[PDB]
């Protein structure tokens, strides 16, 4: 499922990401834009042999079990396949443990390089929330 900008914002807001640990909704949407281009089915192989999964490109080295990442953790206690659902509940729930880790949204390189310090609330601009 490829979300719409304001569709995704609404869904994330409905799941409690707006201002979660201080990160306004715009950050979470901008993160999704530059991670998966809003596509729940996005997958991408990392250099280390891990894979990034879903709307926020959650990664198999620490966060989920994909059955093929040697010496990884499943800190969110889910199959990585669960992050490719058209229902974003597990992507959001796992992002909430990721973002609490102490690194914040810096865990996402896309957010750090493309969203951090930008007018991120442009990404929610015009949406009925
Ligand atoms: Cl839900
Ligand atoms: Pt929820
Ligand atoms: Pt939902």
């Amino acid at each position: 499922k490829v979300f719409g900008r304001c569709e995704l914002a609404a869904a994330m807001k409905r799941h409690g990401l707006d201002n979660y640990r201080g990160y306004s909704l715009g950050n979470w949407v901008c993160a999704a834009k530059f991670e998966s281009n809003f596509n729940t089915q996005a997958t991408n192989r990392n250099t280390d042999g891990s894979t990034d999964y879903g709307i926020l490109q959650i990664n198999s080295r620490w966060w989920c079990n994909d059955g093929r990442t040697p010496g990884s953790r499943n800190l969110c206690n889910i199959p990585c396949s669960a992050l490719l659902s058209s229902d974003i509940t597990a992507s959001v729930n796992c992002a909430k443990k990721i973002v609490s880790d102490g690194n914040g949204m810096n865990a996402w390189v896309a957010w750090r390089n493309r969203c951090k310090g930008t007018d991120v609330q442009a990404w929610i601009r015009g949406c009925r929330l």
